[PDB]
């Protein structure tokens, strides 16, 4: 299995990640959909991004393949203190940081609180506002095991259904009934959910004082988070920028895959 | 003067333009304020650009070192019909498009009418859309000459004041009261300038059948065209991708340079 990369104790959790490149060091935080891992949501970026930086992938705690404590308290605080965790594992004092979705929001509260350590940012189809949840968001995180239930959230992540086939149906299915994986799932965005979009967004008054560089990049047609939600971002932080990509859902970097390598290799090339 | 270089005839009217480089075709369609020329807008542009395109920049009929015919019918169409009148008698059958705020309106009513001849499309702070006069594109519509007006109209347009130089200022107003400018400027957009907004414009019916990859580019802080305009044009082209950069005016080529080109030319690339 791919997604098994290699193991380290972060934060007290032993914790999946991959670590290929060398260099300026760069995490990538996943999204927060069932069966998600950091190989799964970055195959397609780590390839192109480890040719000029040092690329680490965790599995946050809760999702992948990184241990599932019992009775562990997840929280905004407790995947931040994870992040730290693993940046202080790997001796990384300083780094890019690139989070898609609930990795978006995951980033933009550590560098919240931990300024020091994170250089430029690139947050798509990111929480960290508060939005109204979508129908879209709701099922995503109210899934319940099926091939079919697993291609509508495929269908609601992509523009292009296409690229939804059964073989791709089916392997994200098998990925979310592992052991463990759908219990952990399940309990960690119960109804309502709007209370976890709000628990994983940060104040206006708070992201208002990033001074980080930060690329921001949302598909037109993203279904889970609304652009709204971007363009929000966009007018909170001074030195942002905002990349929209039109025919693009919440997948921005699988469907809009070379596009998206590019502008942000070229941003974190600028530092 | 730099600002003058080879020489024309386009549609029946002596034209003033500049061109660069080698292979594939890219026309550059300058603003509308005030001593504006192709050069003015383009200088730090073309450069990049020209080391993998043939760049060509047209002052429009009516803006630089073009002829200004005597009783001149200046119109929607018939600035469209002189970029088509530049691009047959340079033999470009088929070109790309950056267009500058005014330009960009004209790059936009260019595709519409001529789809054969435009391929891909860059709109900066395009005009195009219907959007309510703002104090900022009011006050450089109806500028009358003396360095002050000049250096109010150059922080109307940048995002860092500290760029508009006493020099900087001094010599755009000398532009602008070359021979006949100050005359054919002045004529060109009078109140109510609602008007031309709306005459520039192109329906929302005829924007969204374009089928040209295009790349929106916008300023977070553009005192001139409101952001939202570009917002409007985002979501009505199909294959569009929207960039807008936080720190930033009307001048986006100028204010956000390396940036830009960088943008621009992998955009083009891709085709």
């Amino acid at each position: 299995n791919l997604e098994i990369g290699k193991s380290i104790l972060a934060a007290g959790v032993l914790t999946n990640y991959h670590d290929v490149g060398e260099g300026q060091p760069v995490i990538l935080i996943h999204g927060s959909g069932p069966g998600v891992s950091a190989y799964a949501n970055w195959r397609l970026t780590i390839p192109a991004l480890s040719k000029f930086y040092r690329v680490i992938a965790p599995d946050m705690v809760g999702f992948g393949f990184t241990d599932r404590p019992e009775n562990y308290n997840y929280s905004k605080d407790s995947w931040v203190d994870h992040i730290i965790g693993i940046m202080d594992a790997l001796e990384i004092e300083k780094a890019h940081i690139v989070g898609n979705a609930f990795g978006g929001g995951l980033a933009i509260a550590t560098a919240l609180r931990y300024s020091e350590r994170v250089d430029r940012m690139v947050l798509m189809g990111a929480a960290g506002t508060r939005f109204d949840v979508t129908e879209g968001l709701n099922a995503v995180w109210g899934y319940t095991p099926s091939i079919e239930n697993m291609r509508n959230l495929l269908d609601i992540f992509a523009y292009d259904r296409s690229l939804v086939t059964d073989e791709l149906a089916r392997l994200r299915y098998e990925a979310s009934i592992q052991p463990g994986f759908q219990e952990s799932f399940s309990s960690m965005f119960p109804e309502p959910r709007q209370r976890w979009i709000d628990a994983l967004a940060s104040s206006d008054e708070d992201i208002k004082t990033l001074p980080n560089e930060t690329l921001i990049i949302h598909g037109r047609e993203d279904q889970v988070v609304p652009l709204s939600s971007s363009l929000r971002l966009g007018e909170l932080i001074d030195r942002a920028q905002l990349h929209v990509f039109g025919r693009c859902g919440h997948w921005t970097q699988i469907e809009q895959t070379d596009r998206f390598n590019r502008l942000v290799v070229e941003f974190f090339n600028e530092a």
